């Protein structure tokens, strides 16, 4: 696997032991031939994992997440997928890894899409090895993958709602349960409902991923309410998955605005990924896995890869080349390759929208691409009427740094920036120069 211009998929089935049997032996033998590797985790949650399962081998962990006293002679880097895009595309020294190992490889969010363009362009190049370890490669078409232990698959209406009859079945059981739903807002309502009925409910979405997922460990529940999230290699010990089979996929129409579209099907990957949450202990059979939907390809135009995109024309490969999205997933995006790459002082201003702004790739990239700077506020304000962001049926206001209060009124609406409260919150601190 560890040879220039190999990029192997590690295809093995959730649970196979691709982290905690395989990773390990690949470091050992890097190490050994001296080759400079990264190894990317989703989230800080699986980077602390990685730990215990390299505990006693040599690596830097480049991450908040590791309590660990470095030797300061690691030859071994971990870090998260959006860590690695972030110091590619900041004026800061990434090494040149021979070795770019990347767990949990199916993530579809912007930087990990990214992240896989550039290291299997690289490889295409002839200068690296790359390993991608995920059941679910792109384009899988296989939502019920081998298993660790036996899954009982049953297809059944999932409610979206609060329900007060009719699903008996969902409130009956006396495992532990993880739910998946298309939006924070969706599982809101679901985790109100099982609340209401005597159950213990825990939320998990990005934003409070770390926080909430020790919550799993540290107190009893029945239900774990979580979005596509935690699709990445996060563990439970559960016996159900109860599946929307639904996700948001974030759309741009006419180059103008972002929605999210839906809920919608998900894709046969994230179904596999969702599943996989159970049939992990070859002792414990019979696990359930309750699915309302069917599979599509919704990763088709959405806005992620177009993200990614952006992300890439304005990283350095050689020269003016640009680094190709990876071919199993370059046709989700209709782009013309270079189409987003900004000058020095807009790709600074890109950035830093996307670091301490907090705003989504696309949004990040209207207002760089506009010649407007960091601080300047004033586009949070002038969009057209119909960019109106509400709170709670009415226009949401902010008091600029002028003092002055206003309507939030983008000139470029992106709904992720208003999807639900914390998101609105987070935005309207921004339109008024707080961060
Ligand atoms: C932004 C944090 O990234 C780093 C970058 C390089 C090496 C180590 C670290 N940190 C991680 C946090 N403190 C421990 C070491």
């Amino acid at each position: 696997m560890l040879k220039k211009k190999q990029l192997t998929v590690l295809d093995l089935h959730p649970g196979a032991g691709k982290t905690r049997r395989v990773l390990p032996e690949i470091v050992r033998e890097a190490i050994k031939k001296r080759l400079r590797t990264v190894i990317l985790a989703p989230t800080r949650v699986v980077a602390a994992e990685m730990e215990e399962a390299l505990r006693g081998l040599p690596v830097r962990y480049m991450t908040t997440a590791v309590n660990v006293t470095h030797s300061g002679t690691e030859i071994v880097d971990l870090m998260c997928h959006a860590t690695f895009t972030s110091r590619l595309l900041q004026p800061i020294r990434v090494p040149n890894y021979n070795l770019n190992i990347m767990d949990e490889a199916h993530f579809t969010d912007p930087s990990s899409i990214a992240a896989r363009g550039y290291i299997s362009t690289r490889v295409e190049m002839g200068e690296a090895a790359a390993i991608f370890m995920t059941a679910t490669p792109p384009g899988t078409r296989d939502a019920f993958p081998d298993s660790n232990s036996p899954i009982m698959d049953t297809e059944v209406e999932v409610p979206e709602r609060a329900w007060s009859s009719g699903f008996d079945w969902v409130t009956d059981h006396s495992g532990k349960t993880v739910w998946f739903v298309p939006s924070v807002r969706n599982g809101n309502e679901i985790a109100a409902c099982l609340t209401k009925a005597g159950k213990r409910v825990i939320q998990l979405s990005r934003k409070t991923f770390e926080t909430e997922f020790q919550k799993t460990k540290n107190q009893e529940w029945d239900f774990v309410i979580t979005t596509d999230i935690s699709e990445m290699g996060a563990n439970f010990k559960a016996d159900r998955v109860i599946d929307s089979r639904r996700c948001l996929k974030p759309v741009i129409l006419d180059g103008e605005r972002v929605i999210l579209a839906g809920p919608m099907p998900v894709t046969h990957a994230s179904a596999a990924q969702r599943r996989g949450r159970i049939g992990r202990n070859p002792n414990k059979p019979g696990d359930e896995y309750m699915y309302g939907g069917g599979c599509a390809e919704t990763d088709e135009g959405h806005a992620h890869w177009l993200e990614a995109r952006m992300l890439l024309d304005n990283i350095y490969l050689q020269d003016g080349l640009i680094a190709s999205l990876y071919r199993p997933e370059a046709d989700k995006v209709a782009a013309i390759e270079g189409e987003f790459k900004l000058r020095t002082e807009q790709r600074k201003t890109f950035v830093e929208l996307m670091k301490r702004g907090d705003l989504p790739v696309w949004l990040a990239y209207q207002v760089a691409s506009a010649g407007i700077t960091y601080t300047d506020r004033r586009w949070c304000f002038d969009g057209t009427t119909n960019n109106t962001i509400m709170e709670d049926s009415v226009p949401a206001e902010v008091w600029t740094k002028y003092g002055e209060k206003r309507v939030l009124k983008p000139r470029w609406m992106d709904a992720r920036v208003c999807s639900d409260h914390a998101a609105l919150k987070s935005f309207k601190e921004f339109a008024a120069g707080k961060r």
